[PDB]
């Protein structure tokens, strides 16, 4: 109501060597009254990288913005996928992001996969926040073997949230997968009512036991 | 009071080749009337590795069940996990963690170092990654705090090392804050590039945990460490 934040990124996918972004950051405040903010740009992505675009600036709304930023990235760091954030916090303590995606090396609209071996893990039904007093999401995940032999895969899943906590959501499992089979699954958490306030990440790991290549998937949700 | 965790690992070196780690895990309530809790034991790795204790034969089937401690009664349990070659060399965390029933939430924490030694700086083959809480403030006001850090890059290789740094601050509610923007630099052999950056908290940012992580490239290896230390938010 107070702000509303618009991101928008030039291109969506990058070949192994990485390249340049270029964004549109829109932010208008609606409300009646003037308003106050503070905004930046961060990506996240794969193997933990989290990187500045856009540096920490005050704007006072009285003293709609729109401002285009670009950023590199370069070949070094890791294929996948990586989350471009705009972030505005307001005087309040009113929390806004616009966020868009893109792929380094390998296809958008393409399953992750550990060569041949494709992880589809979603929040099942698209919830993406529970209430204070608790909530259940079930996520499936279906491990699907295309390749001409078996894959010998571990899996695992936790919830990354606030308080430093790191809560397991599946325990660490071995499956050896023959061609064309698909280990398959939902695996839900509870959000008890105990758990606090805030942002979760969802947080699943696959690993190939064999190459040592390991894929993430990473999925918010919001426990009021 | 409610609670006190503790922790303690049987190890805290493993070479490369990994190793299995075994854990004392102690809840004692300390208080006056009994306390409904749950708890469980994760890891935390390079890389962005996080997965927990816990390995099962088969489908993991269970959920996050809340145990009873009566007043002045602890228990004591014992854990064990291995950690496979393929996870990445350098730091790893165990955190014991224990949500009581009324939200508050304690953990108790140990390192452990795979393929490096301890007690040595994180390095990039022989350029070597300082980055410290300058005065060693660990929390700040709701109102809004400071705090700087020290950052200290000394090279021992025999030639030029051509390194990318940057830091964030990742924080609640997803937050992504920017502290050090994305600088190379080239630092000659027995060189050291020091310089201070500091993050101003306002009193808008949101109250919790907030991870200071700096993050260091051999532009020429396209190897990356990282370095992150907490400050929170009261
Ligand atoms: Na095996």
């Amino acid at each position: 109501p107070v702000i509303e934040a618009n991101l928008s990124l030039n291109q969506n996918q990058l070949a192994s060597n990485g390249g340049y972004i270029s964004s549109q950051l829109g932010i208008r405040n609606e409300s009646c009254e003037t308003v106050k903010f503070k905004y930046w740009l961060s990506i996240k992505g794969p193997e933990g990288i989290y990187f500045p675009a856009k540096a920490v600036v005050g704007v006072d709304t009285a003293q709609m913005l729109n401002v285009t930023r670009g950023f590199w990235v370069p070949e070094y760091m890791a294929d996948g996928k990586y989350t471009v954030s705009l972030q505005v916090v307001a005087e309040n303590g009113k929390v806004f992001k616009a966020n868009q995606e893109f792929v380094k090396g390998v296809d958008l609209n393409s399953l992750p996969e550990l060569n041949g071996l494709t992880i589809d893990i979603k929040n099942q039904f698209g919830i993406n926040s529970v209430e204070s007093t608790g909530g259940f999401v079930p996520f499936t995940v279906d491990l699907n073997n295309g390749r001409e032999g078996e894959a010998n895969v571990e899996f695992w899943m936790t919830a990354v949230g606030p308080d430093g906590l790191i809560i397991p959501v599946n325990a660490r499992e071995k499956w050896v997968i023959a061609s064309g089979d698909t280990y398959s699954k939902v695996r839900g958490i509870n959000f008890d009512k105990s758990y606090p306030a805030g942002e979760y990440t969802i947080n699943a790991q696959v690993v190939d036991i064999v190459s040592g290549e390991r894929v993430e998937q990473s999925m918010t949700v919001v426990k009021k």
